[PDB]
Order: structure tokens, then sequence, then C-alpha cells
């Protein structure tokens, strides 16, 4: 029913509307703002405005292609099918002029949309209306009717008047730059791709119009004996032969190849050729510019990784490091970053709490399932530890811990193997999902066995200040870490007295 | 009166003068520095200096266009209108040489302006004066007068001497690069735009001069039978026909199209053509360079947003995240930044206190009007809270708070809806302008109800260390937050005893 | 034995496999995942897959070169050696189609490899299979056999059908982009180098195919009197003469030089020429793009140093600094960075503990050998100091210390000379490997002698908060620093009483 | 005497030597390392090595220009002046081969210079020696002597052999890339400038050699009737006519203009032309690349300021700020940075203590002279305050202080005027060199008068934590600030009792 048509002129509820205004409670307020204004106003983001702009764009490219050819290569632009086509394609561009008095303008000053008739009618007439009117009315047929109540000059002047219809190109530029931002906001296609597909449309269009101009000036001069058409003896050839040749001549100038058969011979030809050369050669330089901007946007991640790693060689060479040590540094960069560039501490800081909580669970589900102390704890404790772990990598043969130092960290093994070493201990191994380094952080003493990486291993580490911050909020968990610690100190025979005293009569 | 003319040579009070010197008390000191020097000195930023440079620029472009044509395509450069024009356009360029002995030089060493006659007269004569003198005096008419007390060689040598007037191009370059910096400091037009509009002027000028040189060498050789003018049989054609052809030949070399009618046939033509090809092809490569520099400056913001967001996909793929979780991360980036790139904590830190105080009020006038605790407080308290809020966004279904955790934050709802959930509570809702999370920060206990986002919502958050820092300076406000808190704990039935005890007999 | 062949289809243990999966325990798990699937599956990183792709690439470039020539410049493509060659080079491209039903696809969604037959057969047939089948079967000989049970049109149509074999270019693009990533991950060649060597292959190939197309259309039209072959009178010349000319014509369009002998004369030639001009001129613009991307990647370090140092002149000119002070600042930047750009505090922070411990030893072995207090200490103390030193540089004549200030630092001399100055002290010198500034940090008092650089010297410095943090963990070392300090205070005669009292009866 | 010649082969003491090694004590050690080696060794940075490389470069460019012409355009390369010139220019390039067995190689591995004869003789013969020998000996005259004990083929083969002398270009490339780094380290000319002046040398040289090749192949074929020389009828013209034409043809291909008179007619010409087109068009694309790299390095500072300020408009538009507030923000950025981009807190942190102390005095000599409390203090106190000041700017009408707030800062007026306002106070003014805000920091109370900017003013500010840190080290200075404070509180009548009590009986 007609109420579904009355709903087509107000703003919609597609994801663009939500991105521009926020929640549905902002969209439904702006939707009433329209309905409570004057008798009809079209919202610039309405489905009606958007389908109208597509109907215009599809028809307007057709008109900017056909009109130059129908003016240039034909006599009798007052015959039946041309009178029908130019009348029909005048009405739609005149309805478009009417609807621009009743469309709400977006403001570059970032306000709410102007959305009122007395503001819109004043804002439009002070801008594009002078070009929009001249390009809409049939000035050539109006002039022909006024002059209707020797004669060959009238056919030349009405040809020159009819070319005012090319000013539609202003609407093609205005409607693309608005319609493009809606698609570019919603569908995320890259800047240089969109800019190139606009510029390829302009190159072909300027080239097509030049390929008409190069024949139109000879025609308005009545084919003088010195011009290219008369020297090539092609005044009476079919229109497709003449057009194919004039377009070849026009794009030969643009791509800088030559000028067709021979160099210009007359004054008109000389000055049309130079204008075409300048417009062509300055337009192809803008294409080389956009091609360069495209190519440099595509390798961004690879380039930034190379530009980062080249800076490490500046440091290694300034300190004059040995060639085997350079290899350990180069190899570590492959195992820690896998050729990808990012800054984890910068990205994780822009996300809110509940995304950061979800990502930091997914990286660690192997520990949470495999390791016994997390597997039965309250989930508000497990998320209090996993949010404070930091990620580290060790190469085979490196010591993570040495005996007789102090403090700072403990480690959980995400992947790989680490060995535990002490006097008279023989040897011992820790696999994936286990943890080490807790004794120094509980007892406040020195370290009691060395630990060494047996394969390329991924560890998560927890610092002494963060470890106490978690356990002070959950004192039931400290007893679990202590009742594991006292058992490990029994196997190694170290039997430390302060922890054994700290457990008694709990 | 004449004192208004004597005031024209000293520095003005337009916004450039204030930007260079600071307050009016610096400008009025420099204005006396001029007046207290020698009998007359012109300040380089004076309105007289600036209108004199415009009179020169407008006339100097006219001379560098007309002089090559009047030398090349004409005999009789001693006829009445040429004697009048070259005399008149000699006097202004000789007055310009006089005023450069009395203009204060700007120093590249960033000092005060040199502004003294014995320093200026020594600094000028050691630099451009040798080129400025040769380009100002009528050397060709002086030579013609000296030789005045078979003959065809004198007309050739006086043509070659008269081309010394093209050295004016040094003044055109010097005066543009100074005059441009005043406009570029005051009106803020972008680097590549200004640099392109300078280079387009040089391309057309070099092309025009080459289009004269290509005919001048044939003329000084008296049109030998092998040269392009004699082979094309155009020795006696009108000057406009000859010039249009010679310019077409010159720009055909620059844009690399061909060489006109046919390839060179003589020694002079061969070496003029190659010089023109090298100057042309190296000059068009600089245009492609500036076109590339322009295009890459225009998409800066879009590009940097793409280059930022591409780096998040490096992180999500390194951690091998699931495809539905990638969608939550992608969607959050659209709701928090709306496709715009900036760093709020870096920009706000460069502004002074009273700008930062004004911006942080404008973002929050909705809270300050709608919420009851700010609406009657002292404005020095309200500005003490709003300056410490941080901005956060939550997606629908995410928990902001869970029961049985601890501390850190409280939240004010700028836009959207949040629901409050607890055992036997049924359900409850908070709308725009309200606040939650205060109970944990006042009581120092654990949380007492969960809170969950019901629509895409914008929150401002306040941390526990900043919350106590404000309330310690305004103890009257803590009573308001507590007398709301005790009422909310009654509705949920939790009735916490420490806060109820803390209120008694105040 | 055949088990070594059955081992060729599973993943290997070369450094790429370790980089993709981690330790050998991840590789050996994926290696069983393959063996435990269906009867045969080829892993995409297998040595069999990689040698098969090389056999295809080497043969496929040969086919995309020979096929256009054998179709264009020859009659009798049913003669003995062509029947042998096209049959043989059909079988290998049909075995390749069979093995793509049994190769595990890599997933762009970063999962484990799909590695199952029912998933692979469904994923392939929904994508490239339609082009892979058409390019593999001998459609021209199949059509010739079907039609085998006036005639000149069949030879033209079988020429047009046989060009379906050029769709192999899709396999050449697919196989390069996978095979390249393995080499680019393992051997680290830069982005723009690899991208240029791909594009040079496409330029020569498009140019070769265009050089066939430019003759093929005349041949399919039976050499009409208006076309370039008939006007140049070369219908009966040897095939090498015709091909050399048609390739010259094709690359003349691509590099924008001309069009061979003369401009086109017929409708076919005009539209083939314009298509060749557009494909050529848009392809050469992509080469200028990649050449620009290469050149800007090579000077990265030099450029960034210039772009950094230019920013210091913005600061020195904003503060209007004197010209001799600018020279001290310029000279300091040469002695501290030696023209190399890096950020030491950012690089050292990405490395793990045991690399950072090794680099910070290598920079200081001169101190550890030459200076007496480190040379006999426990290595866990020496590594506790060297990990907290910071690096500084001083110009000759600058004071490092003044008498009568307080605290902050002490210094170790890596290289150069410093002099010690005090009232009635005469003069005194410290050489490489010595240290100064300890008295203020031990006694908590003020400084007691000035110190001044006598040559461009490199110092390591230690801050007062870090100095106490080390000595609190190793109280035996504080006695060494104190028993040196009390001896130095005796030579200068200052004899400070608090330190002398602090030593008694230890 | 000869000892001054023996000193020419060891390293010097010019600023490059100091930049590479550090102090003179490193240079004088390396200088002995040379003298204590084998009988003679040339150090690569010696004045002898550097003048020898200049003698080679100047002569080698002369040989790579003359040799192609003397081979191509002349018969009788065994005549008197050619035998003299080729013998002489063989000896110097053979002495150069001898001295490369006795020059110390720089190592790309950043070690000390290899500087020993058994290492150098092994390292050279495994690299460039094969090309250095072939390019040094007169192979053509050796072959002519061996063949010396119908004949026209010997003159063709000795022409082809004599072109081996062009391999000298390897020495021209090797010697430039070493000699350039010494100048580029010492004199600081920008990357793209140096790279362009190298590439312009290669363009002219390749173009010159191509202009010889284009005539040499016709000559070795004995001028066949189809080639360009015979069609242009110029077999007997003077050598300058032939060379000028062949160079025009060669650079017409490089700059893509045409191919001279007409398109190629024979097989040799066709394949020489295409090789010249490919070498030319790929070499001009590298010039457009370097021209783009030059132009983008020159506007670096202007561009970065625009790219910074464009990011502020992203922030102002995301918050939808009013248009008058945007103007205050835009205007503040002009008064605080004056269109220059830097980060003061990053630059000042890279300088050592005694530079940072000197710069921070020069910015403040106006305060230190004009203000009474600094003007008589100990210089170790004045440098303890000035090193902790921060710089701020305020627009006219903004409040710096409001009554009834608390703490944080005090201010010193570098330039401009500020007014002091209170109830019943009338009005009061502070000029340049005075200070305000001390009462709140001494008394720990609230503020007691408002302060407002009366002109665009520059302030230095000091924070409460830094203020107490200075005064605790210099308790005599706190009495000065207090004895000013108590006098100011008397003028305003506030008469605060805690400070008045704190002064009694000192
Ligand atoms: N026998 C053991 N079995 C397993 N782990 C042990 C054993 N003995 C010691 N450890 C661990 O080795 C760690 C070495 O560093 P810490 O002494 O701080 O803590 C030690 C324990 O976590």
């Amino acid at each position: 029913m007609q109420r579904q048509f009355t709903s087509m002129l107000q703003p919609g509820v597609n994801k663009f509307s939500l991105r521009m205004f926020g929640s549905q409670k902002a969209v439904e307020k702006e939707q009433e703002r329209v309905k409570t204004a004057g008798f009809w106003i079209i919202h610039p983001y309405s489905d009606f405005r958007f389908y109208w702009d597509l109907i215009m764009l599809i028809m307007m490219v057709g008109n900017l292609v056909i009109i130059p050819v129908g003016i240039t290569f034909f006599t009798e632009q007052t015959t039946t099918p041309w009178i029908i086509f130019n009348v029909a394609s005048d009405t739609v561009f005149l309805l478009d002029l009417i609807m621009n008095f009743r469309t709400g303008t977006v403001n570059e000053d970032s306000s709410e949309i102007i959305l009122d008739p007395k503001v819109i009618k004043m804002n439009y007439l002070k801008s594009w209306f002078v070009v929009d009117f001249i390009s809409s009315i049939p000035v050539d047929y109006i002039f022909l009717i006024v002059e209707k109540g020797r004669a060959l000059r009238i056919v030349r002047f009405t040809k020159i008047l009819s070319l005012l219809r090319l000013l539609r190109l202003s609407r093609l530029i205005r409607y693309i730059h608005q319609w493009e931002e809606i698609f570019h906001m919603t569908y995320d296609l890259a800047s240089a791709v969109v800019r190139i597909f606009n510029l390829i449309g302009m190159l072909l269009l300027l080239c097509h119009w030049d390929g008409c101009l190069q024949f139109l000036v000879p025609l308005l001069q009545d084919f003088p004996p010195d011009c290219w058409v008369s020297l090539n003896e092609m005044v009476n050839d079919s229109w497709g032969k003449q057009y194919s040749y004039a377009l070849f001549k026009a794009m030969s100038h643009m791509l800088c190849i030559g000028y067709g058969a021979q160099a210009p011979v007359s004054m008109s030809d000389l000055w049309i050729t130079m204008l075409s050369m300048i417009v062509g050669a300055t337009c192809y330089a803008m294409f080389v510019g956009h091609a360069t901007a495209l190519i440099q946007s595509l390798d961004s991640s690879r380039r930034q990784y190379q530009e980062k790693y080249k800076q490490v060689e500046q440091y290694m060479s300034f300190h004059k490091l040995p060639a085997d040590m350079r290899q350990k540094i180069h190899d570590y960069y492959e195992h820690r970053y896998q050729g990808k560039i990012f800054d984890e501490e910068n990205i994780l800081n822009e996300l809110n709490d509940p995304l950061r909580e979800e990502i930091v669970n997914f990286n660690c589900r192997k520990l949470v399932a495999t390791m016994p102390l997390f597997a039965n704890a309250d989930p508000n404790f497990v998320t209090a530890m996993l949010s404070k772990l930091r990620f580290e990598v060790f190469q085979p043969g490196d010591y993570i811990i040495r005996e007789g130092a102090v403090g700072k960290k403990m480690y959980f093994i995400q992947h790989g193997v680490a060995g535990v070493i002490t006097k008279s201990s023989k040897e011992m191994k820790l696999t994936d999902g286990s943890y080490f380094g807790e004794i120094c952080l509980l007892t406040k003493g020195r370290r009691t066995a060395s630990v060494r990486a047996d394969t390329y291993c991924r560890l998560y580490s927890l610092s002494v200040d963060n470890f106490n911050e978690v356990l002070e909020e959950y004192p039931m968990m400290r007893r679990a870490f202590e009742t594991v610690a006292i058992d490990r100190l029994d196997r190694i025979g170290k039997k430390n007295s302060i922890l054994l005293q700290k457990f008694q009569k709990d």
C-alpha cells in the first residue's frame, strides 16, 4: 500500500545508517525529524535517493557517449528518432533538477542534515543551479523554434548550441563522489582501487570527446582543402570509418605515438593538435601517478617488515657484532614474528575489556585444559592471571634460569621442552602445559636449580609484582602453589625450612 | 597626507607580522628599529615592498613572453613602438635595481633583518648585482650608438646582444620564492599544489623560448637551403603562421611525439633538436614526479587508516583467530573510530589547559544537564572530574561488570542502554545520562550485580585512583555519591553494613 | 627402496617446515596426519609437489612461447613433429589436472591444511577446474576428428580453437604465487626485486603474443589488399622475416615510438592498433610504478637519517640558536650515531633475556678484562651491572661533573681520557677502563672534584637507583667500592668522616 | 724528504679518520698497524689511494668516451698518434692492477681492514682480477703481432677484439662507490642528489655507446644496400656528420620519439633497433623513479606538518566541534609551532647533559638577567631550575588560574602580559620577566586570585613535585620565595596566617 511508498523517502536502517548515527534510537529520531518537516523532503541517504542516483548514473554515461557522435557525424538531428530520444532524455534531467530543490543537503561542517525547504532552495540557487538549468532545457530546439518565424549557418549554430548538454558531466562527478562514500564506508574497498576505476572512466571519455572535436572543427569550417579530412580524401566514407579514424588520431596524441598519417598542415589543425597533446600528456601523467599510488599500497606489510629488520642491521653493525651472533639475532626474529609486523602491546590497548578477555582466553585454552591448578579454579581467577601473562621465545641451548640469582619472573610452557638441572640431581624434563620458577617468588629467596631450553619453545611469563597482585585477591590459590612447591623441593632434596614452617597447622 | 606614505615603508600589523614577531609590542619595536636607521630603508615585509613585487611580477611575465618573439620573428626592432616599449620596460627594471640597494635582507641564519645601508650595499654587490645590472641596461641600443660613428652583420649581432634581457628570469624566481612564503604562511595552501602551479609556468615558458630558438638559428644563418624553414617553403608566410609552426615543433619534442614534418637534415638542426629533446624529456619527468607527490598527499588520511587496520589482520592471523571472532574485532573498529585516524591522548596533550578544559566540556554537556549530581555542583569540581574521564565502546551482549570481582573503574552512560542483573532481582535498566559501578569504589568490597550492554553504547569511565583524587579535594561530594549508593543497595536488598555504619550521626 | 618414494608425498623437515609449524614435534604430528588420511594425498609443501611445480613451470613457459608462433606463422599443424609435440605436452598438463584432485589445499583462513579427498574434490570443481580442463584436452584435434566423417574454412576455425591452450597462463600465475612464497619465506629477497622479475616476464610475454595477433588477423582474413602485410609486399618472405617485423611493430606500440612503416589503412588494423596501444601504454605505466617502488626501498636507511636530522634544524631554527652552538649540535650527532639510524632502547626490548645478556657482554669485554673490581667478581654480579649501564658521549672541553652539586650518576670510561680537578690538587688523569663518580652515591653528600673531557670520549653511566638495587643483592661488592673510595679521598686530602666511620671494626 | 712520501701510504688525520676510528689514539694505533706489516701496503683511506683514484676516474671517463669513436668511425687504428695514446693509456691501467695487489681491502663484515699481503692476493684473484686483466693488456695488438708471421677480415676481427677495453666501466663503478662514501660521510650531501648525478652519467654513456653500435654493425657487414647508412647515401660523408646522425638515431630510441628517417628495412637493423628501444625505455623509467625520489625528499618538513595538522581535523570532526572552537584550535597551532614540525621532548633526550644545559640557558637569558631571585643565586641552583621548566602558550582572554582550585604549577612570563584579579582588588598587571602562582605551592592551600592573559603570551611552567625537589637541595632559596610571597599577600589584604607564623624568629 502507499504508506510503503511514503516510507521510501525517509532514512533506512541498513548498517550505514547505524554507522552514521549510532543505535536505532538515534536513527528513529532522525526518521521523525524528516516526517515532522514540510510536506515532502527527500533524505540524502534514503532508498529513493539512492535508486534515483543509479537511474541517473546509468543514463548519464549513455548521454555523454551518444551526444558528441550524434552532433558530429550526422546531418538531420531533427529526424524522428533523435526528436524522440532528446525529448525523453530531457525530461529525466529536468525531474532531477526539481528533486534537487527537495533533497536535504549533507553539510561539510559536520552538522545535522539541513532538511528544510527554505534553507535548501536558498543553498542550491547560490551554487550549481545555473549549470543544472542550462544542461537540462533543450536550448537548440528552443532557438530553432524562436528563429522559425543562405540558411546553412543556422545548422552550424544549432550544432554549437546543442553541445551545452555535455555540462551534465558536473552531475556525473557530483553524484559519483556522494554515492561512492556510502559504498566505501560500508564495503571497505581500498583508496587507490576506487580512484583508478574513476580515472579510467575519465581517460576514455576525454579521448572520445577529443575524437569528436578533431572532426567537428573541419565540419563547422565546411571541410577546407588543407585539413586532414580532405587530404585523406574521406569526406564521403561511412560514419563508422570516419569515427574510427578520428578516435585513432585522438588517442595517438594522448599516448604520444604520432599524429596519424602526417603532421598538421593548416592553422586550425595545428592548434587543435597542440591542445589535444597538452590535455593528453598531462592526463597520462596523472595515470602514472595513480598507478604508483596503487602499487605502493599493496606491499605495505612486506615493506614495513623489511624496513624494520634493516634497522636491526644498523644496530648490529654500529656495535661491530661477530658473524655467528648476527645469525642468532636473525634466527630469533624469524621464530618470534614469523615475518609479520605488528605491535601487540599497542593493538591490545585499543580494544575494550571484554574483547581483550576473549582473545587472551583463545591463545591459552591448551594451558587451561592441560594444567591442573587452573582446571578447577573460579573463572574470575583464571581470567585475572591470563590477562597479565607476556609472551616469550627461547632458542635451543639457552639458559632461562641460573642458580643463585634472584626473582623477577615465573614461566608457563605453551609449546616445546625445558630441562631442570642441579648438583647431584641427574636430569629432569618439563613438557607442554607445565610451569616453573614459582619457588623464588613464594619463598623470596634465591633460585635453586638451572633451567635450559631443549627445543625452540614458546613460554608465557608472569612478573613478581603481578603474581602477588593476583594472589592477594584470591588467598585460596596461594595454598595450591605452595603445596606443589613443597613437594618439588622434596624431590630435589633442598627441603627449604621457611616454606615448611609456613605450612604448619593451617 | 605624506606621513601616510612615510608609514608605507615600515612593517605592518597584518597577521603575518604577528606570526613572525609575537605580540604587537614586538612589532612596534621592530617598526621603530626601521625609523631610527638611515634616511630611508624599505622593510622586506612592508606594504610598499609587496606591491612593488606584484608590479614587477605582472610586468616581468609580460617581458619574458614578448621579448623572444619581437627579437625572432621581426626585422626593424628600431621602429617607433619598439623604441617606446623597450625604453619604458627598461626604466622600471632599473628602479628595481636602485631599490634593492635600499631593501633590508632577510637572513637565512634566522637573525633579525639586516636593516642597515652599509651592510646591504656590501651584501648585494657580492651576489646578484652582476646579473641584475646586465639585464637592466639597454646593451643593444648602447652598442648601436657606439658603433654609429656589408652592414647586415650588425643586425645579427644586435639580435644576439638583445637576448641578455631574458636574465630577468632570475628576478622572477627570486621574487616568487619570497612572495610565496608570505601567502603560504598566511593562507595554508598545500605544498604540492603550489609547487605544481610554479612548474606549469616553467614548462610553458621553456617551450615558448625553444619555439623561438628553433627559428632564430635559421635566421642568424640567413635561411640555408637544407634547414626546416626552406624545405617547408615558408620563408615569406605571415609571422603568426611561422610562430604557430615553430611552437608546434618545439612542444612535439618536449612531449616526445615526433619532430614535425620530417627528421632533421642539417648540422645545426640536428644539434638544436637533440638539445630540445634532452631539455624536454628531463623536464616532463619532473612533472610526473610532482604529479605523483600531489596524488600521494591527497589520500593521506584514508591511506593511513587502511595501513593501520591491515596491521590488525597481521595480529589476528599470527594468533590464528576464528572467523566469527575476527568479525567482532572488525565491527568494534568501525564503532569506535568511524573510519577516522587520530590518537586522542597525543592530540589532547599538545593543547594548553584552557583549550583542553573547553573541548572536554563540549563532549559532555548531555551528562552535565541530564545527571543530578553534576547539575548543582561547583563548576571547579565538575571540570575536575570531566578532565579525567576516558572514552569506551561496548557491543550488544558483552558484560561490562561481573559479580564477585574487584575494583578498577566506574562508568557514565553517554549514549545507549545497559541492564543490571542479580539473583532474585528480576531485571533492571539504565538509560542515557545515568552512572554505575560506584559501590565497589566507595565500599572497597567486591561487586554486587552484573551489568550488560543492551545496544551499541558509548561510556565514559573513571579509574579508582582518579576517583579518590577528586573526592579528597571536595569532601562534600562524597556524601552525595554515598547517599545514592545506600538507596540502591536497599532496592537490591543487599543492605551492606559498612556503608550504613559509615553514615550514622554525620 | 619404494618406502623412500612413499615418504616423498608427506611434509619434510627443511627450515620452512620448522618455521610454519614450530618444533619437530609439530612437524611429525602433521606428517602422521597425512599418512592416516585416504589412500594417497599429496601435501602442498612436499618435495614431490615442489619438484612437480618446477617441471610444470619450465615446460609451461616453453608452451606459452611456442604455441602462438606454431599457430600463426605455419600451415600444416597436422604434420609429424607437431602431432608428436602437442600430444606429449597434452599428457603432462592432464596428469597435472589429476594430481590437483589429490593435493591438499592451503587455506587463506589460516586453518590446518584441508588434507581430505571429499573436501578437495568439492573445493576444486567449484573453482579453477573449468579453465584447467579446457586448457588440457586437445579441442582442435577432437573437433577435426568429429568433423572428419570449400574446405579452407576448417583450417581457419581449427586455428582459432587451438588458441585455447594459452589459458595455461592461469596455472603459470597460480604456481608462481605459491612457489614464490616458500622461497621468499626461506631466503629473504626484498619485495620490489621479486615483483619486478615477475613483471618483466609479463611484459615480454604480452609483447610476444601481440606480435602474433598482429599477423594472425590478416591471415584469418586471407591477406586483404589494404592490410600491412600486403602493402609491405611480404606475403611470401621466410617466417623469421615476418615474425621479426611483426614483433617490432608490436613493441613499437608498447614503448610508444611509432607504428612501423606507416599509419593503419583498414578497419581491422585500426582497431588492433588501438587495442595494442592501450594494453601497451597501461602496462608500461605499471613498470614505472614498480621501478619507483624499487628505488625508494633501497635508500631507506640514508633517507630516514636525513629525515631525522632535518627535524633537528627545525628545532634549532625555532629557538633561533647561534651558529657556533649549531656546530656543537651537528658535530655531536656525527660522534654519537656515525650516520646510522636505530633506537637502541626499542631494539633491545624485543630480544629475550639470554640474547640481551650476550650482546651487553660483547660491548664491554674491554672493561671486564681491564678493570679490577669486575675481574674477580661472581659472573651473576657482573651481568647484573652490565645489563643496567647506559651509553653516553662527550666532546672535548665539556664538564661531566662540577663540584658542589648532587647525585644521579657514576661513569665507566670505555674509550678516551678525562681529567680530575680540585683546589690545590694540581691536575690528575683517568684512562680507558677506569671509573669515577662513586663518592657521591656511597656517601650521599655533594660532589668533591670537577671532571672534564680531554678528548672525544665514550662513557657508560649507571644511575643512583640502579646502583643501590645491585649492591643490596651483593653486599660483599659494596665493601670493594668503599675501600677504593676511602683511598681516593686520602690522595685529594678531603678525608670525609662519615665513610671513615662507616668502615671501622667490620 | 722521502720520509714525507713514505708517510703518504698510511692513514691520515682528517675528520673522516676521526669519524671512523674515534680519538687520535685509535688513528695512531691503526697507523702503526700498517707500518708494522709487510714491506709496503697502501691503506684504503690514504691520501695516495685517494689521489690515485682521482687520476684514474678523470682518465677513465676520457677512455670510455674516445675508444668507441676511434674504433667505429676510423680506419687506420695502427697510425702514429693512436699507437702513442693506446700504449700510454694501457700503462696506467696496468699499474692500477699492480697496486690492487698491494691495497688493504675494506670488509663488508665491519672488521678491521684486512691489511696483509697473503690475504689480499688471495681475496683479489678470486674476484675482479679476471676482468681487470682482460681490460688492461692490449689484446688487439698482441693478436696482430701473433698473426704477423683476402686480409680484410683481420681488420674486422681486431676491431671486435679492441672493444674489450670498455670493461674498464667495472673500475669506474667500483672506484666511484668507494670514493663517494668518503665525500658523503664528510660533506653530508643528500642521497637522491648524489644518485641522480651518477645516473645522468650512465644515461649519456649508454646513449654514446649505442650511437657507436648503430654504425659499427653496418661497418662490420661492409655497408649492405638495405641498411640505414646506404639508404641515406652517407657512406663518404665526414666522420662528424656520420657520428652526429648516429647519436641522434640512438637517443631518439631512448627518449621514444621515432627512429630517424624511416623504419628499419633489414634484419640486423631490426634487431639492433629493438635492443636499443628496450635498453632506452627501461633506462628512462629509472630516471623517472629517481626524479620522484628527489622531489619527495625536498618537501619533507612541509609535508609532515600538513600530514600532522590534517590529523587534528579528523579529531575535531569526529567530536563534531563548533566552527568558532575550531578557529581557536587552528590559531593555537600557529602560535605554538609557527609551521615547524619537531618533538622537543624527544630531541632534548638524545643530547648529553652539557649540551642540554647550554641550550636551556640560551632560551632563558632574558629571565636570568631581568628577574631578581635568579640574578644573585649560585649558578648550580639556576641550572637546577631551568633544566625542569616546560614551555606553554596562552591566547588573549583565557584564564591561566581561577580562585579556589588547587596546586600543580607556577609560571614565569617569558613574553607578553598577564593580569591579576580578586574581590575588591581593582586590577593589577605582570610584565615580561616576572612570575606568579607560588603561594599555592608554598602554603599548600587553595589559590587566592585569578590570572588572565591580556595578549598572546609565552610562559614557562614548573610543577609542584619538581619545585620541592629543587628547594630541598637549596634551603636558602625557599626563604627568598617566602619573603616575596608574604609581601604580595599584604598588598591583596589576604594576610594568610600559616606563612606569617612560618617566618617568625628564623
Ligand atoms: N624436581 C623438580 N622437578 C620439577 N621441577 C623442579 C624440580 N626441582 C626444581 N624444579 C623447578 O625448577 C625451578 C628453577 O627455578 P626456581 O628455583 O625459582 O623454581 C624451581 C622449580 O619450579
